[PDB]
């Protein structure tokens, strides 16, 4: 298919403070992220990647920026656009990819995703890394379910019926 974005967030829709997220990681976060993204390649920022230099996601780790390439693991690589992020994920070996995302990533990828997977986590936070708005004719609800610490949320792009 193509690629699906996977971020976790609270009040003001805050992604996190240090990198991806300000809590360390609950077992439902690192198990839903690993049965979603551990086989599949992930497209992500310098906020989320300056973290994932320690913990890596799946079969590759793509950065949407304009840096020189070459980062830390051999499964870690750099996209210049959405077209360069999809062409590098399909060049390694994959049908779908994912996205942790982003200060810029979810805000640039929103029209180009297969799905917007999200994680609704309580506790209420100050205002550092921000997520985009959600609509009704751009994307519908694929799945809503309860998880350990949060609510899982799967959004699908607009499907034709009548």
């Amino acid at each position: 298919m193509e690629l699906v974005s996977v971020a976790a967030l609270a009040e003001n829709r805050v992604i996190g403070r240090d990198g991806e997220l300000p809590w360390p990681s609950i077992p439902a976060d690192k198990k839903q992220y690993r049965s979603r993204v551990a086989d599949d390649p992930v497209v992500l920022g310098r906020t989320t990647f300056e973290s994932m230099r320690d913990d890596l996601p799946g079969s590759a780790q793509i950065v949407m920026s304009r840096s020189e390439r070459s980062f830390s693991v051999d499964t870690a690589h750099r996209a210049a656009s959405v077209e360069e992020a999809v062409d590098i994920a399909a060049s390694l070996d994959a049908e779908t990819a994912y996205v942790i995302g982003g200060a810029a990533i979810y805000a640039l990828f929103q029209p180009h995703l297969d799905r917007m997977v999200l994680s609704r986590v309580p506790g209420e936070y100050e205002g550092d890394t921000y997520y985009p708005e959600w609509d009704a004719a751009e994307w519908e609800l694929d799945a809503e379910t309860d998880h350990e610490g949060f609510t899982l949320q799967e959004w699908v792009r607009s499907a034709s019926s009548r």
